[PDB]
């Protein structure tokens, strides 16, 4: 009963021993590996100690003008700020542009926007999965709605041209006109090239529909006009925080404001049903220590430190592809614009479900990902890999072609397990297969060595090895 | 680059003196003002300090043994252990109940549930809303469906009988008949009483639904064992990481396992499947972690004590206020906190609430059983768990409970200045331009933040 | 082709042996019988001529004056005149009445309005199947939508009250407060008294709900003033052409026009449309003329005497029923057919309807308010639409009520040689195979079949 | 109140006359007019004579086997026999093909199978309406749901190649794979050729979907054995029971019974969801006089007689269409397997909206109808024309020769008066130019002579002048 106070104030390190040792495992997993999964980075320690602080305590349901509760004078700074700061990092004009920093995530910022415009059983178009979509933006089957976008919405996806792995626009045209949309969404998870936004736009004006972009994976690129704005042509603009901005994990939602179009003009009703869809809508009260990091990432966003890091990104990218072509990879599109690269593994003979767990167990993270062309998806033939992690712990190109012949020393090795598992061998077979024959685990301990031994020779941004 | 890798690891208060004044301010604000707000608490430092850990950086889509990218070893010890301690702390048989951490907080779990369990259009009955029940259990209008719940699926609110301030079962009994419910909520925002567990899984079976409790606000008074458990009755229990359970913020879904009547239970997979790949992205793992340490915490018998602390003092604090002449919706409680009708000295909480504020006294009005009104509320909640966590006792809470008389009286006074009839825009400006007014504010203000100075903030050491 | 035009000249009675044979036995047996199924009646030859006319061949799409096809000026003089003639019978300005005769049935018609004002999972009121209301206003189980009402809306009934057999209008106040109809039915299938639209209407406005009257039943009686009118406070009225109405089997929409409250009405276009392109085709103008027909018809004192003899009938059948110590659901009825209660007598409808079945008395089981079990319907439904068609008066009901009563006696009978507890199915055996009972049918048929035989059968002249 | 006894026995004529008046003057316009709607047709004296049996009196609310109410002997002899005629006229199997016979009409019938098969918001794809598909398929446009199947379903259409005026196929197959369709549908209003029944069973069944034929445009051929049967790819069967059938207006749900599929295989529950969906699902008493009606068309169609009408309906159609062709008419498709033709006036400088009127005043029926091409269906460029009509009243190959020229002379008439109004003049316009211009006005009178004098050469089907 007295040390209830104590327990209060009381250091993780002694409060929780058993957290705390996990923290410090999982640190130092980060620092050996070489992170090259697409969708992480390192949030900086500003950004971190912010999520720590008092403003986890008090609750804001509402916004600035008007909250449910009194007592709201700094949380107010504080989001007006942050929104302050969305704006001004895309440049965007406060008059034509708001934005809600109140998602708890991506995926819950998406679902806000489809529920304030498109509402229950509106028609939604997105990219199919196997073609680099995400499932926000649409995930069923002919017998299932999986995604909650299918289950509460209509969705129908659209492809991309499998001899070309980019999205045939002219095909989406046509179906759109079909299908009548109510929103068409522009973004992905696994495309390495630049989204024709003002094609996008044309499809989505003609039919009368909203043009939704999810730029999560560019955000960062976005910022630094380091790839074509989204804010150009869409009428919306949804993202995650971490990412490529690397900040903590949220969600934010951009949207026009003012007129739309003439005739005598109507203009954009967006910000108040976005809005009323977040809150009272889809959450309660918001995580103001996330939206202290996302202020804070934002402030860190609009630097020229920030800027350079960007540039590095894509051409760290390009490095790396062009290393992995020389070494005889296929490339989807054959190259990037951005971030990332999907790599076509059967260009060797293998799949990236087996190479993934391969360079996994090598300490080299990325994952599996179907290729446009892909016949099946319990096979996919790829590896998608992103440059952002690693390069915010200061690796350049020469590093990356490093990286390039690690990771091909990994498919060589994938591409020697496989031949001695059989051909109608199951990925379970060739997992176990991987994990309890001395021959193979011998490369791989060989490979895990120079693996981490390498990244080792980078920071590891974040707390004082926290 | 040379400036680059120090901008990662610069702290916030150089990094970013804006956002860090903010939380300093707000730190202080905090710190001199009396919270009563029912939802309200304090986070401890462990639990804050997990927040920050390099567990932001790992996605980890899926669960334990069904990620969808590998290095996931760490990760998965952690969300692991985070279920191990929740079924630990509500003394569950892992093998009768099972549990989701991965909800972002307590709507995104309730909908999750729904989204499992009910599905589109599927009927929900809830408590309505001015009779103490929360948004995300209905909310709608004879012209429109505002909370998600309402828009996706079909809900039906279920009432407090006004003359008892309980929630009438018997007519909700002969309803759920005519209205077939696949899910029947047992959960409150403003409700003082403990639920009928029992009479709700009666009506439910009766009807063949699930009965689903939303434990958010009492989630800590169960683990301590000073309310009954909501555990014996229900299918499934959500509930918020924060509030009483003092956790960050966060969400989780508790669900039943093994046989339900041979017929067996189908909770897990549905739930799960809910929330991954169905509503949600990325775990947010430094909050799992936090939710951990909050819960292993929440075990310790100083919990044990706080909460017993929780109820004496709102015990204390609601006698106070009756012996002052304020009536209490129901009598009084059972739990953490009261709702207070206003009517009984002439004024509303809207115009109370502003005054309370201004006094540095936060807690919020809310509608009573009878109100016919909801633009002018009769009551004010009140909670004991915020300042219960700053060592407040029964003695403490009675000094409390006078300077909230001193408060009534006052925001009673800018309204006989008003006149009988008068809005609540004209009320305010009486408030804040009267000498006499801002002055009486000011004083009592002063009183307010010295006596709540005399307690400590936990928290981060000093921000 | 020599033989083809032929074909298509030839009477029925040539061309198609075995059809002709079957209309020949059912006009008999229509003839010998005596028909109380309350929703029975017999169409005028006039009528049945009009549905044989050329107007079956000509597609009409749309309305007069928005036709998708030319050629329509005559279907044209018939819709519209259709429309002038049904407004015409119900006393109905058309400045602020409108109505759409192009429903192919009773239940289309009612599927029309909701998908016009409702739309998807617009909830809906109506009375409960059970306590007399109609599949078409709702029907569903706690696990599963059955009526087409139910599966593209959401309904919810309202009871009546079991100890009065009267709906209890004060429950569906409250409860509609709760649910938040986007419109309530005012309309039966088996409920012997008038409804209070008045009071049906007040709730609706609170609700801001439509208040839609699906008069078929009670079609008739409306049209001779003999019960009030639900033109006078509700929005939309449909109906049945068929029942006491005495046309062939149709519908149509009665709609207001004008002002509602400056808020005018918006139902016309939104139920036009709805009924085409909407939910159906070509209108079937035989049918139409076959309704203008029966429309003229029921405007006339003829017709204004027939229903009041209907009534008085029921009123007597009724009365002489209660002599023979029968229980009536209500006591009593206002219109054209009466519940009876056989629990007075120890048996059910069930068993009763199959009893009389067989010594060819029509009638139908229903349940009463108060029965503990559909699988056991303690009532029998009974009109008199369709015997006074045939000239019955007083005293011949009086005889009908006693061939009734020999009936429930013989079912009784059945009964106590099977033993208070026996399942429908032995029962059925017991009357079928026991000489003393088959023996008492066929000898009871006998005096049914003569007595019916005394009257004449409506229709076209020999079959 | 004596007379009331009189007034249910007396005749029509003295009934009411001004109904009686009606029917009479219908009765001549029909006479006197020429016939090319193709839904239009007309029914024999024996099924007329049905409709006004005493079987309009007779509740049975249920099935033969399960009906609430008893009484129902005759009634049962009746849905049973006009059941067994149904399956076979079409030389169905009772073992592999069941069939609902209660319908109110076409209409109804598809309803009845989509609540049955597909539920609430279930996807459904169906032949464009401007490629000439039914509202019962789906017809929607990108801000409004119109038809009841677009309003409770998600609909989606399919169309034809506008260079062949052929469905697509191929597109279909590949937008089912993304649509998700739980039914399709194969049938036409205004299409000239057979459907490819067995490449729609293959993509049905890539999806899993049923594949729900609408026959009511062929049915009658498909009887006869002039047109492939669709009984033999489809899952499910409705039609009308009119229109080349040549009954009263109702409609039918045929049914697969049996097993589907084999591995251990899998059955048909088709048969109760149908039903149940009829009743106690959408419909209320069935039109016993109405099932007479069908039931002696049934046996009608089934005589070598109707046979040998519907050869003669397709060689009409034939005749007509290489007459027209003679003339210098484009077809659609170049011309047709059934009793129809799709004519595209661009080939004469006008469009059907404006040629249909003109004929119409000209006592020839017939209706607009867009072509595959047009880029407006506010002008529509073709004209539909059907055989059924005239055929039942005699017409041959000759007969439709001398159709073809008086169609033609309407045409002229129409392209007069167009360019006697001026190129953008409204249709409005158009029809009042027509309608007070004396000098146009002459031209129709004398046209429209010989059109009825032609027409009175034949016989009327029905009853004696009624
Ligand atoms: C990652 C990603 C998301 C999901 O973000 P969460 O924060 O995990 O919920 C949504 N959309 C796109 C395009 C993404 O890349
Ligand atoms: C507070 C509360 C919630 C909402 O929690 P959030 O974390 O704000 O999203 C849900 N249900 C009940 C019963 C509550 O008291
Ligand atoms: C009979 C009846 C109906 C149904 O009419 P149908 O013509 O059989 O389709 C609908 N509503 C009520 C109230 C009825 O009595
Ligand atoms: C005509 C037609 C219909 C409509 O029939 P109705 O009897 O008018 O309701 C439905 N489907 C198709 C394919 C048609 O040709």
């Amino acid at each position: 009963w007295s040390s209830h106070e104590q327990m209060l104030a009381q250091p993780l390190k002694d409060s929780d021993a058993e957290v705390y040792d996990i923290i410090k495992k999982e640190s130092n997993r980060q620092r050996v590996g070489l992170e090259l999964i697409a969708s992480e980075n390192f949030a900086s320690r500003a950004v971190l100690e912010a999520l720590g602080s008092c403003l986890n305590n008090k609750y804001s349901q509402g916004y600035p003008g008007q909250r449910y509760y009194g007592g709201t004078e700094h949380i107010d700074e504080l989001e007006t700020l942050c929104q302050k700061r969305a704006l001004q990092a895309y440049g965007l004009d406060p008059q034509c542009w708001g934005v809600n920093v109140q998602p708890y995530s991506g995926s819950p910022a998406n679902f806000a926007v489809y529920t304030a415009l498109v509402e229950p059983h509106g028609r939604i178009m997105g990219l199919d999965l196997p073609d680099g979509g995400h499932l926000t933006h649409g995930f069923m089957t002919d017998k299932k709605k999986i995604s909650a976008t299918s289950i509460f919405f209509e969705s129908m996806a659209y492809k991309v041209n499998p001899d070309t792995g980019y999205i045939d626009y002219d095909r989406l045209e046509e179906n759109a006109r079909l299908f009548h949309p109510k929103l068409i969404i522009a973004g992905t998870s696994c495309y390495s090239r630049n989204l024709d936004y003002g094609r996008l736009r044309k499809i989505a004006d003609e039919n009368g529909a909203y043009l939704m972009a999810d730029m999560a994976h560019i955000s960062g690129l976005v910022v630094a006009g380091v790839v074509p704005s989204p804010f150009e042509h869409c009428h919306v603009v949804t993202t995650t925080t971490h990412k490529t901005l690397r900040g903590c994990r949220a969600g934010m939602i951009f949207y026009r404001r003012g007129v739309r179009s003439v005739d005598k003009e109507i203009l954009y009703n967006l910000e108040s049903l976005i809005n009323s869809a977040v809150f009272p809508g889809l959450q309660g009260g918001p995580h103001n220590h996330a939206i202290a990091g996302v202020a804070v990432a934002l402030k860190q966003a609009m630097t020229p430190e920030f800027k350079e890091y960007q540039r590095q990104v894509v051409a760290n990218c390009r490095a790396l592809s062009a290393a992995l072509v020389e070494l005889g990879y296929k490339i989807v599109t054959g190259g990037s614009d951005n971030h990332l690269i999907l790599v076509d593994l059967r260009s060797k003979g293998t799949d990236g479900g087996r190479a993934e767990k391969v360079l996994e167990a090598c300490s080299i993270a990325c994952n599996k990902n179907t290729c446009p062309g892909d016949k099946s998806a319990l096979r996919p033939s790829g590896l998608r890999l992103g440059t952002p992690a690693l390069t915010s712990r200061g690796l350049l190109e020469k590093d990356f072609q490093k990286v390039a012949h690690f990771i091909h020393r990994g498919i060589e090795l994938t591409v020697q397990i496989q031949d001695d598992t059989g051909p109608r061998a199951t990925l379970k077979e060739f997992k176990e297969k991987l994990a309890g024959d001395e021959k193979h685990q011998r490369a791989v301990r060989a490979l895990r060595q120079e693996v981490e031994s390498f990244a080792a020779l980078f920071p590891l941004p974040g707390l004082p090895g926290f």
